[PDB]
């Protein structure tokens, strides 16, 4: 019962909202895929990406740099499955839209659809931090697309209360 370690609320038979650190939730499930909310160049400086990279001792950034050098940068809405680096079975790097740049928020549908390839996914709310989309809106796109087991982890009690009220 890994979720007994965290306040959580089951929303549907697919989606559960969890209050905590997504990295610590994923650590509890060896078969989970952890979602990174990334940018087009996989530069993991801050936000959840910085935290995931630090937890990997910088290995995530090294792997990402090699990928981007070989393939070129990603487009908004793209996703790439990369190594898990002992944090999870794999890390799925998704490029959410940046609302500050007035990018198309509906591209979150593409980000969240990519999660359905995996039986168990631990994800933050993509675009809801640096990229300026409201948590409740990011959640709307997630719940519309989710067809697999998804633990949506939010690290703010204010957003947790807002989504579970
Ligand atoms: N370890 C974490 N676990 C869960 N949520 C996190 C974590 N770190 C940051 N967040 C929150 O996840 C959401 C997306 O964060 P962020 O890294 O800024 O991505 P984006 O650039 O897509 O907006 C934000 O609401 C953020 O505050």
């Amino acid at each position: 019962m890994p979720l007994s370690n965290f306040e959580h609320k089951v929303i549907t038979e697919c989606v559960t909202i969890v209050l905590g650190d997504a990295i610590q939730v994923a650590k509890c499930y060896g078969e989970s895929v952890l979602v990174n909310a990334a940018n087009t160049h996989l530069k993991h400086g801050g936000g959840i990406a910085g935290a995931i990279n630090a937890a990997s001792k910088g290995a995530v950034q090294k792997e990402s740099d090699e990928y981007i050098l070989a393939k070129g940068p990603l487009q908004v809405g793209d996703s790439v499955l990369l190594q898990g680096h002992s944090l999870a079975k794999n890390i799925l790097h998704v490029v959410g839209p940046d609302a500050r740049a007035k990018q198309d928020v509906s591209l979150l549908s593409k980000c969240y659809k990519a999660m359905n390839a995996y039986p168990l996914v631990v994800t933050p709310l993509v675009s809801a931090g640096i990229f300026g989309v409201k948590p409740a809106v990011s959640f709307d796109y997630l719940i519309r697309e989710a067809k697999t087991r998804v633990l949506v982890v939010v690290n703010s009690q204010d957003v947790y209360k807002s989504l579970t009220i």
